[PDB]
């Protein structure tokens, strides 16, 4: 009975330090979770009990908190070396700072293999990057060998900044030949480790012959078998079992995000690489598991550089600024309302006497709100708090749109509602009412907008023919999140201030904030 | 043909200077209206054409602008003397500063008779005030005599500060004997000049025998015959004709408010005091009528004391702050939301950790918003502008009421909707929906309120059993405007800051304001 124990994180997103249960900054240490020091402790506990253990990361360590803004990746390489990871697949956000943002910080410093089989470099890059990332890696595990093939999101050119000298092929098309090569090398146990979302994960397990396990990410999927230990709601059992086209039962696993859970899968292999059985569950890394002192001290040695971003208090908040995905991708959220009001507050300028201000409206992709902010620490908001909410460093731009163009974006906002996708829109100066029973593209039942050509701002139904000015993220003006209609049909695009400075300025102007949910978005 | 011309103002409310068409502070002088200097000119033009002319005031010169805050009445005595008024009835706001606030400034300095027949003093006051105001006055007009009887609102003890040494009798009960007294003195032409509202004016004209004309006020009633000259909508023809119980046609007149119009009524009397005919109309005092230089110079001589209230700029506004009665007494108006938003912003104090703040709601009687604020002066907001919006100097108190108490107050808010009454409520942290088709007391179809025991403020239907904290004017906690349920059923009443300082502070904190109409109040 050859047993393998796969440990896997994904979408850790720079939460090196322990976090609150909402993955925001750790306020009350007696209830905090995650961290790489607590992960070390738990990983060790298992490497002692089990002889055959592999530790894998399925992408998206980059971006999320002030840890990445400063060290820009070097912190990721250091503490993944300290955790002695056995392999890592590349995610889209690993290209957030371009290829150069990945080679010098991460690739050149990792002491473990970094994998991606559907990325191929060309031109000046093929010599600069050759050998720094592999399509697969055959790892020794005891007296056997396990092959691990990497894959990265086909859509990463649209999601990030890979550059024009990197081609991203269809995952299944590129993975299949690499798996066949490993089989011809007499490797009968093969793991697919990648970053394309749960739905592609299930397709890779169904169509790629010879994949025994798929360990994925990118969709922050929580799977659990039984009664779950925390707030996260499971999308299915752990592992999710896929029956391949050639007749095999192929487990598919993922461990949410933000370092909260450690995926734990046990696989019973026969002598020929057949999977007899698979069982496990993600392990909640709560306060019961102590942080390893040696890693924690190295954390604090690196933590002294970051305390320069929590020195200055920008303002206070007396409400919970709910920027969780469970809210801002499903309903109106007060962090969404906060961010939009500050966007409108920044574009206030004198104009014609037949107007009160040139722009009265705001839209904001919920997926762009990347973290909540707790108020129980005497409500203080520092730059560190804001850098977790708006980590990407985009801008807040002025656009101009036709009533019909806006109507299509709000139909798109809910065209696949229910899957926790980022395109759900938070709004300002807009009152939208949805009806999901109606068919996609015909679910905006009401859409009223705040008038600009009026001495008293008031709400008036959207007119398709009219033309409106909107403050939106740079991410959306360029067609992000599937908002092609915006990128195509806009009548004007003026660039604006930094998204983090716009929100830093408006919180100091107000000194104390209490944004509410007031019906800007409603459901029939 | 003995003809009499009655000129009458009413509810001037301290608008000594010329004003904007909304009666707010005069921005662009080439379009401004009213003023005592422009009234003078028009009065003169008529005294030259007609030999028999009476100029009357039907009450409520006190309170309304910074002129009254500073000079406290002396400006009324002075500039009513300079226009040589022939008589003045006492209004409710004439007692806003108590009896002594009426005796020393106006009564002792008026060179015209000040009339009120239904007010009788008692105790220590009856010798201090005897002869400073009369129930009637028989004035010579050419070779005839006209009797003028004063009356003041029966409700003045609830509306103002008359004191316990003044009794207010039923108008009709008190006027009849005085009118009978004048008849026995062979006075066959008798005018009723008083301050009880258009509805009582019509009743005084119907039930008091021997009254030939009723010249009233207090309800800012606009009457016009034909096509009106400005925004004001007429409530009826000018004069409104009442058929008395004893068979006479009795004209009843009123001239809006704020000095915008000069009432102009011509009456044809026969030899025995019968009314042969009555016709006229209010005269719009617009820019075509020049301001009298001599009054304007005396106006400017007095204006130097007041310019210390426009020196300091508290903030700016880029929207029209609509504090007009036609908006703020019928529908949501953005001046109401502003005042309520500042009330909630002021009662922010740390509380139990299972709350975001103790108070989330606000109610505000629309009639307490006493002036709009124009923004075309590059929107500067000074103290002078605010003292016109909140002239009374009340406070904003914290009260505690049962859901049923509040449900009753909002049924009262619209229980006689449509007559421009002050009890219509402006709100904050509350979403109310009315249905006027339904019967009074059964017109609040929806009532949602902003939660306090919640880390994310959101709106939840009113629960009758629950208990809520509300910020409301001191005027409402005490049962004003007919909100008895609050005074009776409140579980707590703590006094707060000045109504004018709360709104001055919140306008500086924000630096630039743009309050909108956002659906806090809606109509089925
Ligand atoms: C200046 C733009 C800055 N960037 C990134 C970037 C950098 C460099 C070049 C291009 C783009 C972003 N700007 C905004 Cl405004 N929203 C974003 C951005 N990137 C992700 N989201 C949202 O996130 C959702 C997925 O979140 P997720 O947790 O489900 C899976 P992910 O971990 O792979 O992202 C999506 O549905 C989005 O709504
Ligand atoms: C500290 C309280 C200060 N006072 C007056 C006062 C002074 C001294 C002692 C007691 C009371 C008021 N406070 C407020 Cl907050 N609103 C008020 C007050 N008095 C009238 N309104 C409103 O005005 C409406 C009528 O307006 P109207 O112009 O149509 C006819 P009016 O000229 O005779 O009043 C009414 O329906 C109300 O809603
Ligand atoms: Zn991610
Ligand atoms: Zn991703
Ligand atoms: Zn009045
Ligand atoms: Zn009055």
């Amino acid at each position: 009975a050859w047993e393998l124990t796969i440990l896997h994180t994904n979408d850790v997103h720079s939460r090196l330090e322990q976090t609150s249960e909402d993955s925001s900054k750790c306020v009350d240490a007696s209830r905090c979770m995650g961290g790489v020091a607590r992960l070390f402790t738990k990983v060790q506990q298992i490497r002692r009990a089990e002889p055959n253990v592999l530790l894998l990361d399925a992408g998206d360590q980059y971006q999320g908190t002030i840890w990445f803004t400063v060290y820009k990746g070097a912190e990721v390489a250091h503490f993944m070396n300290a955790l002695r990871y056995d392999a890592m697949a590349l995610g889209n956000h690993e290209f957030d700072n371009g290829v150069e943002g990945l080679i010098e910080p991460l690739l050149k410093e990792a002491k473990f293999p970094i994998l991606s089989a559907n990325i191929k470099a060309k031109g000046p890059l093929a010599s600069q990057i050759s050998g720094l990332y592999l399509p697969y890696k055959v790892l020794p595990v005891g007296d056997e060998v396990v092959g691990i093939v990497g894959y990265t999101s086909k859509e990463t050119p649209f999601l990030s900044n890979p550059g024009t000298n990197l081609v991203f092929e269809d995952e299944i098309t590129a993975l299949q030949p690499e798996v066949d090569k490993l089989k011809t090398l007499n490797v009968n146990k093969i793991i697919a480790l990648g970053h394309s979302g749960f739905e592609m994960d299930k397709l890779i397990a169904q169509k790629v012959r010879g994949v025994d396990v798929v360990v994925g990410g990118h969709s922050n999927t929580f799977l659990y078998t039984g009664n779950p230990p925390s707030k996260e709601v499971p999308a299915g059992k752990y592992p999710f079992i896929v029956t391949s086209d050639d007749g095999r039962k192929v487990p598919v696993v993922q461990a949410y995000a933000f370092g909260k859970y450690l995926g734990y899968l046990k696989i019973e292999f026969d002598e020929r690489g057949n999977v007899i059985s698979s069982h496990g569950n993600p392990i909640l890394l709560d306060s019961s598991i102590p942080e390893d002192p040696s890693i924690k001290a190295d954390i604090n040695k690196w933590r002294i550089k970051l305390d320069d971003y929590s020195t200055q208090e920008l303002g206070k908040t007396i409400v919970y600024l709910d920027g969780s995905s469970q809210s801002c991708r499903f309903r109106e959220c007060n962090m969404g309302n906060l961010i939009c009001d500050a966007m409108i507050n920044n574009n206030l300028r004198h104009t014609d006497e037949m107007f009160w201000n040139h722009v009265s409206m705001c839209i904001l992709n919920g997926g762009g709100i990347r973290s909540p902010i707790d108020e129980r620490n005497d409500g203080t908001i520092t730059w560190e708090n804001l850098a977790a909410v708006l980590p990407f460093g985009g801008t807040f731009d002025l656009v101009q749109l036709k009533g019909s163009t806006l109507k299509k974006a709000f139909e798109h906002s809910v065209h696949r509602y229910g899957q926790s996708t980022g395109e759900f829109l938070q709004v300002g100066g807009i009152h939208v009412v949805y009806d999901l029973s109606r068919k996609p593209g015909d679910r905006v039942v009401k859409l009223d907008v705040l008038c600009t050509k009026c001495r008293v701002p008031s709400y008036d139904p959207l007119k398709m023919d009219e033309v409106y000015k909107v403050i939106l993220p740079n991410f959306l003006a360029n067609g992000g999140d599937g908002f092609q209609m915006i990128k195509d049909e806009l009548l004007r695009h003026d660039s604006g201030d930094q998204d983090i400075n716009v929100v830093s300025t408006y919180i100091s102007k107000m000194k104390v904030i209490y944004p509410a949910v007031e019906g800007r978005i409603k459901f029939s």
